[PDB]
């Protein structure tokens, strides 16, 4: 009703657990937005929880995390719609299998910014949990916006599966950034097999094993940095913070 009055729909831009993101546009305001449709049980806890992880992700502003415009319910069948910036460059993922890892300057600057977001997310006492390239966006500016945190997740540190720590504290989504930044660092992964082996090679307990082609002169920096993200020993990974202020990192 508020939905089909409001926006005009463009596209599908994906399909999650219970729910869609669609491409839509505001007739009065002229932008387009990413609106999530969830299907929800009200009074449930799965809904309760839900609105929950509204009002927490609501509260969060910054320049690495995609801009939050509006929430709110609709009418034996109810939908929580999210209205969120649509991002024109598409998710890392995109970028990542169209050869990143040939602009060393480029991949280094988003590494650096989902950095930025991450740091942000720690100090106000959250954490991600499903971070992967298919939930940070890129704007017309090429900058990283960070999403899809979750909302059946809680995101209160104090309370697929190749992004996932051997576990929750905050150094969860830094072992998820040790894999992404490895994608982000080598070429893109044509088949399953490849992806899969060369992923679970990385998260094997005996110390992280990288690619006969990565174990060069080339990639040595690189090589460091994912080393100490994806350490089995939670404390012995560094904070966002941590690494954004060692000198691993090329000049911003
Ligand atoms: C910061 O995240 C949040 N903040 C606050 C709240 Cl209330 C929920 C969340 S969320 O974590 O549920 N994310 C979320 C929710 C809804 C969405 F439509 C999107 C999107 C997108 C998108 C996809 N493709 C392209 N190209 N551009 C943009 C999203 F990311």
């Amino acid at each position: 009703s508020r939905y089909f009055i409001e926006f005009e729909e463009l596209q599908l831009l994906g399909k999650g657990a219970f729910g869609a993101v669609i491409k839509v546009q505001n007739k009065l305001d002229g932008c387009c937005y990413a609106v999530k449709r969830i299907p929800i049980n009200p009074a449930s806890r799965q809904f309760r929880r839900i609105k929950g992880e509204v009002t927490l992700l609501s509260r969060l502003h910054h320049e690495n995390i995609v801009r939050y415009y509006n929430a709110w319910i609709e009418n034996a069948v109810h939908y929580l719609y999210i209205q969120m910036e649509y991002c024109e460059a598409s998710t890392l993922r995109d970028t990542i299998d169209q050869g990143l890892y040939r602009d060393t300057v480029r991949l280094w600057r988003l590494f650096r910014e989902i950095l930025d977001g991450l740091a942000y997310i720690h100090e106000k006492g959250m954490i991600h949990r499903n971070l992967k390239p298919v939930n940070i966006f890129l704007d017309s500016d090429d900058h990283v916006k960070i999403g899809d945190f979750g909302l059946a997740t809680d995101h209160l540190a104090f309370s697929e599966a190749l992004y996932v720590s051997p576990e929750y504290n905050q150094k969860v989504d830094l072992f998820s950034l040790g894999i992404i930044f490895f994608e982000m660092s080598y070429h893109p992964m044509v088949t399953a097999s490849e992806r899969i082996f060369v992923l679970n090679q990385l998260r094997d307990p005996t110390s992280p094993k990288f690619p006969e082609d990565f174990d060069d002169g080339e990639h040595a920096k690189q090589k460091s940095v994912i080393s100490w993200l994806l350490n089995h020993d939670p404390a012995k990974r560094p904070t966002a913070t941590e690494l954004l202020k060692s000198e691993l990192l090329p000049p911003p």
